[PDB]
């Protein structure tokens, strides 16, 4: 049936007819809904069905189906699935598929980018050193000296699943975490079992509170290996507030490039187990979570005391309060250094544009509004009124188990 | 279904076990293929002989196993006594003990309340002994008098009689007990409350001398036995109120912002053992933000972000200076401090969150698991330094419950 979602702040209402077009399944069942579960629960003969209906929908989008390239390549899929047990995407195919993984990803507000992602073939690598090389070019090419630039670089497939290609790091640059002696934690303490891993392959830590933590790179099935990005290649911003000189004396910094490096891109059956991807930041990331999380950096009761706050009483609102000046400060600091930013208003905006869009061109747009809701100040950005479908499309990005747990040293 | 699910707190890494999910009894709106998670509401006619069976003997094993007398003489006595009044009557009479049990559970499986760690103390007037709109009145007026005891809120639902043919229903028109009209003027301004605007055109029809001022109490649009409803102005000294003032803002008490102390739902159906109590109006106490940030906030409402936003002297032209969400704390500082200070029973968003994942904790435990709407749970603002943001919650539909039901002015046959 065609389904209808309403803006409850415009009236607005939008048909969907996407969704149709869906096959994997969400998690729900009529009975029970697991929108808040953040992960909720090949073959020849599996792998022919889904590259015919990616090769198909890609002729389709670019107004040839049922052509004669058509046929061919559904014809030279089946002879490559049949005599290797797996088939290799032509160039536009990846490009296209890689787009709309994003275009798809019902938890991403930036998607009114999209079709501008600037797509690293990294599909002939055979080694780490080789990783390492595709990775430096890949921050190098998205930083861009503060003008941050969509990109994504897809590393070989997987085929027997013994020779996996995986960047070990979630995201390409993160901040280390330590355990104290005294109990307490260093840095950033959702990282500190990763840190150790790094540590213990030979990473001499620097034991800061922003220590860049190395790539730890797996090719092929490998063991995996440590580098060093070089550090001109890290654009930090110093964090600083535009009327409370004393913020600066806080001591904070964090990276520019948001790049996640641990999830799996899948194409027509084939999976991209390596696929690092990163775009630029919008500002509660790290003002909100990164910073106020309680298992984060947890800053709210220091910047509190600054800020001179009563805090006794909850009912005082002194964390709220802290809360919007910390965030203040992160979006003045990367603008005054321009540095590609964007703010929870401006985004949130532009998805409600984003998902007009779609609507009109493409029947529906896949949404999470678990997700798409930013950790702050909800109500009074567009998207909290917003009714909003989740269903999975593919080409996607999946999640996928941690490297640790099922390698083989 | 699997008949354990596990939920994860990210914060705390607290793994809990749901089982009474497989007591789910109607549904979510959701498929394999889709989730409606985030929509709002996702024929005048009666429950058969047939449908109402099972429906009151499904509810009344669940009460006598409560009470620890599963299987008891009196538990078969009463299935039969049931069974005996729907053969012949096509329906039946609750007892008062399992009206008491029926109400207080449909608000402990509410998925979408907060307060639920209060869901045993309920005060419950059975009404069903009401005929006529002036008993409705009557019976309203007790209850908001109760219920706002001069500021000491107590929580209390008031139930009308039960719905038998579609053609008699008790309906109280009124969506909230206590409301603030809305007035479209012809240059398209409004003044008061923009929500309310059709509701108070109704009422104006209806005969009500509107006075045209921005924070006008509605009167009450009573429905009883399916006749036509009847306007009565509740008694003023009822309606408790609490203006608005800052701590800091001088000027604030400047806005002449002011709000009713006592939230009172009154457009839903209550359903127990298949009976329908189209007229149930409940009332509790507020969360903060649901004044600061919805009441006062939201763009359909008093939207009054900008004109704060220009007393504070903020710099407003680019929104990446985050005027909006400034005032938005401010706002609800002022909030808390006027119910506070004039000792009406308000709880903020911190408290409030963290006595619901105390509450869930405990029901995971003693009840196999606790249904909840992530979506509504999570607070208008600062959502992720609560702690319920971190929770993961599954969603599923109990019964006794609260549900939706069609606006009385889209259905009532006029006499
Ligand atoms: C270009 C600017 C972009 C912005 C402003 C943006 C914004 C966001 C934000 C705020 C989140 C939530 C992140 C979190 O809470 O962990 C997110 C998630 C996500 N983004 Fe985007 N994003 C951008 C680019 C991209 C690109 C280039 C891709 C892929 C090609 C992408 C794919 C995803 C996916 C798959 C998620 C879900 C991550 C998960 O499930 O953990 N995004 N995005
Ligand atoms: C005692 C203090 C209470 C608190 C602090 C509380 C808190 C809340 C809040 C903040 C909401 C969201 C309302 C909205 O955003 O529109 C809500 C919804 C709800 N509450 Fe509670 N509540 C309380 C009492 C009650 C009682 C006494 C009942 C019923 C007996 C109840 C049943 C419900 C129901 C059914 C909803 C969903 C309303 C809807 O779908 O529009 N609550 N509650
Ligand atoms: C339970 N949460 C654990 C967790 C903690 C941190 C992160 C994380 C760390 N560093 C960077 C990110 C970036 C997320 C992102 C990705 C992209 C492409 C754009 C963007 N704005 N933001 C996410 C993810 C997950
Ligand atoms: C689409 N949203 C429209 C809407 C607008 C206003 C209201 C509303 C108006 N006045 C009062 C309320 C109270 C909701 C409530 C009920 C109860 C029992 C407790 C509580 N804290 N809060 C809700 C509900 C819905
Ligand atoms: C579209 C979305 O479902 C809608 O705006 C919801 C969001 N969550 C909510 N949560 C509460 N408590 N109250 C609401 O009215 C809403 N509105
Ligand atoms: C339990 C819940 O699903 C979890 O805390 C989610 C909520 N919404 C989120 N939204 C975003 N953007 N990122 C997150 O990590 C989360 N965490
Ligand atoms: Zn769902």
């Amino acid at each position: 049936r065609f389904l209808k979602v309403k803006n409850w702040e415009t009236e607005v209402v939008l048909t969907d007819t996407l969704h149709l077009k869906s096959t994997l399944e969400t998690g729900c069942t009529e009975y029970i809904c697991m929108g808040s579960i953040m992960h909720p629960s090949a073959t020849k003969d599996q792998l022919f069905p889904l590259a015919k209906e990616f090769i198909d929908q890609y002729y389709s989008s670019i107004k040839r189906f049922g052509s004669k390239a058509h046929m061919e390549r559904l014809e030279e899929v089946n002879k490559e699935i049949d005599t290797t047990s797996t088939y290799q995407l032509k160039d536009t195919e990846l490009i296209y598929g890689a787009k709309h993984a994003w275009r798809n990803a019902s938890r991403c507000v930036g998607r009114i980018q999209w079709s501008k992602l600037q797509v690293f073939d990294a599909r002939d690598c055979t080694t780490a050193h080789g990783m390492f090389n595709y990775i430096c070019n890949h921050v190098k090419y998205a930083t861009n000296k503060g003008n941050l630039r969509s990109a994504i670089t897809i590393f070989p497939q997987r085929t027997d699943g013994k020779h996996d290609f995986r960047v070990w790091n979630s995201q390409l640059i993160r901040y280390a975490g330590y355990k104290q002696p005294d109990g307490s934690t260093l840095g950033d303490p959702a990282n500190v079992q990763f840190t150790e891993i790094c540590i213990q392959q030979g990473w001499k830590p620097p034991r800061g509170r922003f220590d860049v933590l190395p790539l730890l790179l797996q090719a092929n099935g490998n063991d995996p290996e440590l580098f060093q990005i070089p550090p001109e290649l890290v654009l930090e911003v110093p964090i600083r507030h535009p009327k409370f000189e004393w913020f600066k004396d806080l001591g904070l910094k964090w990276y520019g490039l948001p790049a996640v490096s641990n999830m799996l891109l899948e194409i027509g059956g084939l999976e991209f187990s390596a696929c690092p991807f990163s775009g630029w930041y919008m500002g509660t990331e790290i003002g909100v979570r990164d910073y106020c999380d309680n298992s984060r950096y947890n800053i709210l009761e220091e910047v509190a005391k600054k800020m001179n706050l009563d805090m006794r009483k909850t009912s005082s609102l002194w964390k709220d309060q802290a809360l919007v000046e910390i965030n203040i400060a992160v979006l003045y600091s990367f603008q005054s250094d321009k540095v590609t930013i964007v703010d929870h208003h401006s985004a949130t905006e532009s998805f409600i544009k984003h998902m007009e869009n779609e609507y009109r061109c493409r029947g529906g747009c896949p949404a999470d509004w678990v997700w798409i809701v930013p950790p702050m100040s909800g109500s009074i950005t567009p998207v909290f009124h917003q009714e909003m479908l989740n269903y999975r499309l593919t080409p996607s990005f999946e999640y996928q188990p941690d490297p640790w747990n099922t390698h083989v040293w």
